[PDB]
């Protein structure tokens, strides 16, 4: 508990930039891009306002685009006046991906049209593309294989509190591991994360903050209309804070919360909203009307563990069940607690083989160990239970490849 | 039931098949079949032939029959197993893990090809466990298969008798004979048994 996080003071003029979207769109081939922002004030609107987007290759601008505010008529009471969507023509535009993360810069200047910049924004925009396409997830009309790992928070001596420093080592050593994604179990993660991932190059699942895995049954809640306000909250402003980044390519509706009617009245939010970005969410069987891809936890690849009402299917048997169409990829498997990661191998062979196998995400990075000391003042790493708590799951909150001081397993 | 239409030594194997003017030959195999034995309960899927690869020839004929008699699901082999000429993915001695990754025509281990980008067919094989002399090893890999995946479905083992004829030696006494013992060349020696009886019916 406690302020764990950044704290700041931010000035913005009274007219204001209040939200902006961007998106990119292509052709077949991906040689030629629209990139499409979608610009939002805040305070008095008058005729000399405008809005200039220009984007940027290092120091050449590549693009340009200046209109005045007042958007398409959307609806028999007009449009948003208050809005402007700005579209630039991009020739075959250096591509996104964790294996090359080319980035451009999109500025957002507010200015009256005389030439008085009232306020600028900015972000590194990625040109990228992410669709599922005959049973298949695609980055730039390429089917991607996920060599993930489920990533949370933790430092030994701070807690829950993140640092450059750290965020930055746990990249260097994930991406020299051959890993080209994360999993943001389960919660947006700091700021930094993201722009991190942007410039190194890593795939993220950004998951909303919900997770009621102690509930019985796990659904209690997200079944409850009377909840979908607070979850809500959880998945509309997630995705209003980082759409814009280009590392993100898969939201995520949570974590082991069962399979309620609002995870499908938000998974439907977030398809409306963002079209760029399949959804998935494992609770209620990893293969519910909440996700665009079947992403079971700790799945087997050849047996099958068939409980009642939410089975691991096999994950090749998985695939091919009657009617079934889409891609699978696990949200977390292999875990690493202890002396293990035997038969990783074998799940390796199986997202190989299979095309519509197109891999996981290992739980987890970071063993979750904190530091004690003993009577002659000698550093420790200590687990649950070893601060006077209780209940506990003892060592159970130690499923890393690598311990809390980032020292490989 | 399986239509008299088989070219397989033609290169390509569909070289007939998708020629135009050998469709009248074909369709008379096709059509004066399902004429004849549309009746019978026991016919629960219709061939259009085997090994003739895939031409045109095969998707017209597929048509015929799905118009003529929707209660029969048309499946065929020819030109990769899993064609538009056929209701069932049918491939002859596709492996169970095992991929065969042949140009043009593969043979996906039957547990893959399910679930291979855009397929949703059920997989019977037309051809599997070539029970040729001692043989039949990792028979009981299908059938674990074939258990735990919904949608395969099984196979039809090929065959279920030997292919030998009786000759006689100078004493008058009968032995089993095959290719080439009747002076019959070129020819393909024992290939003709893949029996999992003996020719007159005693067990392998
Ligand atoms: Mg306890
Ligand atoms: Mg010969
Ligand atoms: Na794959
Ligand atoms: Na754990
Ligand atoms: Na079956
Ligand atoms: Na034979």
């Amino acid at each position: 508990s406690g302020i764990f996080r950044d704290v700041s003071l931010l000035h913005k003029p009274t007219t204001q930039i209040s939200d902006f979207h961007v998106a990119t769109r292509f052709n077949d081939d991906f040689s030629r891009a629209v990139l499409e922002a979608e610009v939002q004030m805040c305070g008095e609107l008058r005729d000399y306002l405008r809005v200039t987007v220009s984007l940027w290759q290092g120091e050449t601008q590549v693009a340009s685009g200046t209109a005045p505010f007042g958007g398409e008529i959307i609806d028999e009471r007009g449009g948003y006046a208050d809005r402007v969507t700005l579209r630039l023509n991009v020739e075959n535009p250096k591509l996104w991906s964790a294996e090359i993360p080319n980035l451009y810069r999109a500025v957002v200047e507010l200015h009256t049209a005389d030439g008085t910049l009232i306020e600028a924004e900015a972000c590194d925009v990625g040109f990228r593309e992410v669709r599922i396409e005959n049973g298949l997830l695609l980055l730039n009309g390429k089917p991607l294989l996920i060599r993930g790992v489920n990533r949370h928070e933790h430092h030994p001596l701070h807690g829950q509190v993140m640092d450059e420093q750290t965020m930055v080592q746990d990249i260097l050593l994930m991406k020299q591991n051959n890993f080209n994604a994360v999993r943001c179990s389960h919660y947006p993660n700091h700021p930094l994360w993201y722009t991190l991932c942007d410039r190194y190059g890593l795939y993220v699942v950004d998951e909303a903050n919900i997770v009621t895995h102690g509930m019985v049954p796990m659904n209690r809640l997200t079944d409850d209309p009377r909840w979908l306000p607070a979850m809500s909250e959880r998945v509309t402003r997630m995705v209003q804070r980082d759409r814009n980044h280009p590392s993100v390519i898969i939201w995520s509706l949570g974590n082991e919360s069962g399979h309620g009617a609002n995870h499908d009245a938000l998974y439907r939010w977030i398809k409306s909203v963002d079209p760029s970005r399949p959804v998935q969410y494992e609770g209620g069987g990893a293969d519910t009307t909440a996700t665009d891809i079947i992403c079971p936890m700790y799945a087997r690849v050849d047996e099958d563990q068939p409980f009642p009402a939410v089975p691991k299917w096999s994950i090749k048997k998985w695939l091919s069940l009657p009617g079934e169409t889409r891609p699978l990829i696990l949200c977390e498997y292999a875990h690493a607690m202890g002396n293990s990661l035997g038969g990783f191998a074998k799940y390796w062979q199986a997202f190989r083989q299979y095309p519509r196998l197109q891999g996981g995400f290992v739980w987890d990075w970071v063993d979750q160990s904190l530091i004690k000391y003993d009577e002659n003042g000698n550093p420790w790493s200590a687990y649950g239970g070893d601060f006077g708590d209780t209940p506990n799951d003892r060592q159970f909150c130690m499923n890393g490849l690598v311990f809390a001081d980032r020292t490989p397993h």
